[PDB]
């Protein structure tokens, strides 16, 4: 009876943060070692760059902390079509659920404008900003972060791992479901939740 | 056993939106009719000003849509002391839960900076921005809005009505609890929830 509610993450799922960070890094520090997308491992890019050479952590962070960085991210392939499709499904409710940087200054505002410009004013109404996704109530959370924790020990949602460069090689127990891309069958996953 | 989680609203509860709007209106439109705080009725100020005279709705909105308006709000009396006290209580979890304007441009960013400057970086981590509070999981919601609705028919929280100029004369059924101000016994209300 109930509609199925789907929480959809922003960076790594709708907005291509990883491609935008690499392109920004190579343009600004053309002389420096970089991490090709295929070689990304672990959720935080600055930690990987820092393991390469300590000062590069600060350098890569200066890219995502710049004015215009979040504003100008390109969409993830197929994301805008899929989210429009999903939003029009009957008895289906969509929210966009995103964690801003602690350096919020050029992040929070740019994220609202990104959604307005790439999706539309109607989607702006459905943004939730939070540093703890476990306190948001939904049936599914589609998110590229490997392991999501916070104050609620047993969240109401099932986490569906959205495949991204940094989690592609990650081994998951059979109980954890993945979405390989927006061409994978996210429609069937929604139906599995309705059925329970 | 569980900690008690308290969602605390921003405008009308921590930040004095109503006093800041009136002061801004009288300074910018000194020649126009105004609504004294004591005479405020109903949640939306622009609707009341619009009922006074149609063009005044647009004029009052121009105040809260200005750069610097959210940034510079004064705190509600006793709010900063009480939220610090509450946050240090054992087995008690606090989040700040706020709805931004659909005209987000000078609202979203200013709200983050308000919390940093009036409360501290630690409180910035606990902001949730949403247009639907019913999908946020907590035990209590302390909020000045008369009636809170959204997609979840039976929210997990009990709404505690925080008294404000615009809701002071509102008659509520005996089942609805009010907080008269931050000098009223919010500590006992938290204990009532722990007990269940
Ligand atoms: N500190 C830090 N934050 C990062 C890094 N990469 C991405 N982020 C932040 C940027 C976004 O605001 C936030 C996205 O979180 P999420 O909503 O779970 O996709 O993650 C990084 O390398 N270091
Ligand atoms: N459109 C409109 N919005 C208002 C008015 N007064 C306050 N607001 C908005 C400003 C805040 O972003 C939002 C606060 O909602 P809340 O989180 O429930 O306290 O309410 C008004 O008169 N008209
Ligand atoms: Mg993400
Ligand atoms: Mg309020």
């Amino acid at each position: 009876k109930r509609p199925v509610r789907v929480l959809v993450n922003m960076d790594g799922v709708l907005a291509d943060f990883e491609s935008g960070l690499l392109q920004g890094f190579r343009r600004r520090f053309p002389e420096e070692p970089h991490v090709p997308l295929e070689q990304r491992r672990g959720f935080l890019a600055n930690e990987q760059y820092g393991a390469l050479r300590p000062d590069l952590a600060e350098k890569v962070a200066s890219v995502y902390e710049s004015p215009g960085f979040f504003l100008n991210l390109e969409p993830i392939p197929g994301a805008l079509d899929a989210l429009r499709e999903m939003n029009d499904m009957k008895d289906t409710e969509v929210f966009i659920c995103t964690t801003p940087l602690l350096k919020y200054d050029h992040c929070v505002g740019e994220k609202y404008r990104w959604v307005e410009q790439n999706l539309g004013p109607e989607f702006v109404e459905r943004i939730i900003l939070t540093r703890d996704k476990t306190v948001v109530m939904g049936d599914l959370l589609i998110d590229d972060k490997d392991n999501i924790q916070g104050l609620e020990e047993t969240p109401s949602w099932e986490h569906i791992l959205f495949t991204c460069c940094h989690n592609q090689h990650l081994a998951l127990p059979p109980t954890r479901r993945r979405l390989l891309s927006w061409s994978d069958n996210w429609r069937g996953i929604i139906e599995s939740k309705r059925a329970s």
